[PDB]
């Protein structure tokens, strides 16, 4: 798939409104897929035993940890799908170090959507939710195709 230039725009213009807060849209993303997947949080040994909420928003080490997965992610968007290289070594250690299903990327991926809808509803309209939408199929594709090349699946 190959998103248009008028998606990419409108995809970076959300994205340049969350990039105002990075933490904290960070926080509220980790946050929002443990609520609504719990399995997904076994998978961390390192927040395994948060327990509540208000435990996960006290946690300055899921806080760093939200900072570093969006400017991850931030940092791919902005390749507007040149991300190949980038992606190799996120794709290795979600396969074989950390063991993460493809499946959980879905559920991220709706995480994020969770937030930007909540957070930024002027800029996030119909459009631009399909258009965010389009850009982290893109991504679960190419990764899922790496996951294939590596041994894994997903
Ligand atoms: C937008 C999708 C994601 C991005 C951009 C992302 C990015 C990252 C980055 C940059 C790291 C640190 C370096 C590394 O280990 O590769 C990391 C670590 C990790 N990720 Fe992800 N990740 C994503 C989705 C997920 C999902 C869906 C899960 C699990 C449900 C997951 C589980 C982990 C784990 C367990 C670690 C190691 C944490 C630690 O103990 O420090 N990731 N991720």
């Amino acid at each position: 798939m190959v998103l248009s230039e008028g998606e990419w725009q409108l995809v970076l213009h959300v994205w340049a409104k969350v990039e105002a807060d990075v933490a904290g849209h960070g926080q509220d993303i980790l946050i929002r897929l443990f609520k609504s997947h719990p399995e997904t949080l076994e998978k961390f040994d390192r927040f395994k035993h948060l327990k509540t909420e208000a435990e996960m928003k006290a946690s300055e080490d899921l806080k760093k940890h939200g900072v570093t997965v969006l400017t991850a992610l931030g940092a791919i968007l902005k390749k507007k799908g040149h991300h190949e290289a980038e992606l190799k070594p996120l794709a290795q250690s979600h396969a074989t170090k950390h063991k993460i299903p493809i499946k959980y990327a879905e559920f991220i991926s709706e995480a994020i959507i969770h937030v930007l809808h909540s957070r930024h509803p002027g800029n996030f309209g119909a459009d631009a939710q399909g258009a965010m939408n389009k850009a982290l199929e893109l991504f679960r594709k190419d990764i899922a195709a790496k996951y294939k090349e590596l041994g894994y699946q997903g």
